[PDB]
This record gives C-alpha cells, structure tokens and sequence, in this order.
C-alpha cells in the first residue's frame, strides 16, 4: 500500500493552510516538490488514520496522490500540485487568467472522471461529500485537475444532505452540476443572496437553483438541470456525466493549451433570472452543425 517517509527527510518549506484538523506545508522529500500534512494535535490522531487509509487505497490521475507518511509525527506526504485551487482560477486575486469554453468543459469532465473512481471502489464506494472549486486544485498550466480535500460550502450542498437524510453518492452529482454552471458563467452561485448558510440552504431547499445561461447548448443544459433535481434518483450517475462529458469533448477542442493570457473581467449584473456565460459555445455549434448535417 504506502510507502513509509523518515521525518528527517523532509524539508519544510513554507505553510499553506489549515483546514479542518492538521496543518499542510509546501516542502522537499528527496528533492521532489511535496505538500505534506502534518499533525498538531493528539486530538486529530484519529481523523489522520482514517484520511491515511483512504488515501492510500485510492489512485487515481484526477485526484490528489499519497506517496508516503511517517508516524512520528504522524505526516501525509502527497504529490505537490503546483496550480492552486479552481476558485483560485475562477474568482481568485488580479490578474485572473483567460479561460475557453473547452478549458470549462474539460475540468468537469476530469472532475467527473475522479469522483466516478470513488464511487467505483470496492468494496465500500467512497462519497466526497465536498465538492467545490476551492477543493479542486489545477495543474500542468491549469490544464489537468486534481480533487482533494481539505475538510461555507451550502452552495454546492445537495438539499437532502444539509437536511439530514440518509444520503447518497448522489449529492456529489448534485454538486458537479452546480460547478458545471460556476466555470461556465464564471459567477460565485447563489452570491446575490448571501447572509448566512441557512438562507441558501431554505432557498435550494424550497427549489431555488442558479440561474439559467443564455445560449447555453441544449445538451448541456439539459444535463446540467438533471444534475439539480431535488429527487437524486433522478440524477444521473458519475458514469454517465463522464460517458456524456467525454462525447461532449469532440466539440471542444484546446483544453490541453495552458492558461497564461490575462483577463480584466467584467461582471454585468444579469437581471431578469438570466446570465450571460463567460465562455463562448459560437465555436461549439458550428462544430456542431459539421457533424449533425
Ligand atoms: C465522506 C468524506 N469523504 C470521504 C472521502 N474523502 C476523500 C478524500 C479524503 C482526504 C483527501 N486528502 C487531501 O485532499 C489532502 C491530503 C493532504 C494534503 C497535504 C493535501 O493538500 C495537497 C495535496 C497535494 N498538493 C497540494 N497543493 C496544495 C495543497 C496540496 C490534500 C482527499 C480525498 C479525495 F476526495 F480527494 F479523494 C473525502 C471525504
């Protein structure tokens, strides 16, 4: 399974952040780039065990890597990822950078490609349960995804889920719908409401949903609001947003071209229930119309 780390080995740079529990470092093991995660109280020994099982079962090329972990102190060692996060990218500090219509689409789709890994595992399926831009960390030029987590998210949170129901995989799929609409809009769902938690949440709740896109393709909607049902079983499943995402990237060339143009990026205020999207589907539809006669 893993591969034990000597602490002594282990250069520690600079610190990231904190999340839930422990602290994550920027630092060098053997002379490769490192973010570890270390422990600073015997209060979070068990959180660590249970993170250190998951993580070592899972393997994935759309999610986070564990190399290694020592146990004195009890320290994650993972595959650094340069990037930063998705919100860092969408909505993050000047200057944001350019993005396409196919940079959009092809993040959901490696996000999609991720979380139907963890669903899949046998013999339990593991849910995310927090799926969020700023739990999703971009790398090689912004241009290939990595899910993580770092333990308010009401605004990705699937209804039967901050309701106290016995959920399922499905509030994942919920939240990869919300996502879809936050990287093609490039707008912050549900800001104009705002206030604390409980007011989205009594909003999703009471059937509020982000509002609609104009032009969007019809394909896209239309997977995008199944994603949104209030009924999950009337979700589609990880399997079939990746099966759709992928036919769906014929017609989006050039995910694999870095980011590196800068945008000064307005927000016009779509009134009257409807945006405007940030990317730009003209592309999309005569790509479109090639193939369909
Ligand atoms: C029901 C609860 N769920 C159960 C299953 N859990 C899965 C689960 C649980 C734990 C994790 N762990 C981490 O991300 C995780 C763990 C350690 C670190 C240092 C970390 O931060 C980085 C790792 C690599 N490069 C980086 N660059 C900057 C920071 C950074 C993230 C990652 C997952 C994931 F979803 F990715 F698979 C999610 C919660």
């Amino acid at each position: 399974s893993l591969h034990m780390i000597d602490y002594k080995e282990i250069e520690v740079e600079e610190v990231v952040g904190r999340g839930a529990f422990g602290v994550v470092c920027k630092a060098k093991w053997r002379a490769k780039d490192v973010a570890i995660k270390q422990i600073e109280s015997e209060s979070e020994r068990k959180a660590f065990i249970v993170e250190l099982r998951q993580l070592s079962r899972v393997n994935h090329p759309n999610i986070v890597k564990l190399y290694g972990a020592c146990l004195n102190p009890v320290c994650l060692v993972m595959e650094y990822a340069e990037g930063g996060s998705l919100y860092n990218v969408l909505h993050g500090a000047e200057p944001l950078p350019y993005y396409t219509a196919a940079h959009a689409m092809s993040w959901c789709l490696q996000c999609s490609q991720g979380v139907a890994y963890l669903h899949s595992m046998q013999p339990k399926a593991l849910i995310h349960r927090d799926l969020k831009p700023p739990n999703l960390l971009l790398v090689a030029g912004g241009t290939v995804l990595k899910i993580c987590d770092f333990g308010g998210s009401a605004a990705w949170m699937a209804p039967e889920v901050f309701e106290g129901s016995n959920y399922s995989e499905k509030c994942d799929v919920f939240s990869w719908g919300i996502i879809l609409w936050e990287v093609i809009t490039r707008r912050k769902p549900f800001d104009e409401i705002g206030g604390p938690a409980f007011r989205i949440m009594w909003a999703v709740h009471n059937g509020t949903r982000p509002p609609l896109i104009k032009n969007l393709p019809k394909p896209i909607e239309s997977l995008m609001t199944r994603c949104w049902s209030k009924d999950p079983s009337q979700r589609p499943s990880m399997e079939e947003i990746v099966k759709i995402m992928t036919h769906l990237m014929r017609y989006f060339p050039g995910a694999d071209e870095p980011l590196q143009y800068p945008c000064q990026h307005s927000l016009p205020p779509g009134e009257d229930g409807r945006v405007e999207p940030y990317v730009d589907f003209a592309e999309f539809y005569r790509l479109w119309s090639v193939d369909h006669g």
